[PDB]
Parts: structure tokens; C-alpha cells; sequence
């Protein structure tokens, strides 16, 4: 079942999360710790 778009979109779900951590968490994390 080579449903490309779903595997691609699973990788989107992963990458979007990961970079959202690299951007919407990094600065306030940095401010909190130093």
C-alpha cells in the first residue's frame, strides 16, 4: 500500500512538530534557562 501522500504527510506531522519545537519553544526555553 504505497500511499505516498500519507507517508509524506506523516513526515509533515513529524517535521512540523520538530521545527515548531525549534521555533515556538526554543526562544522561551532559552529565556527560562538562560
Amino acid at each position: 500500500m504505497n500511499l505516498n501522500a500519507t507517508i509524506l504527510g506523516q513526515a509533515i506531522a513529524f517535521v512540523l512538530f520538530v521545527l515548531f519545537c525549534m521555533k515556538y519553544v526554543w526562544p522561551p526555553l532559552m529565556a527560562a534557562i538562560e
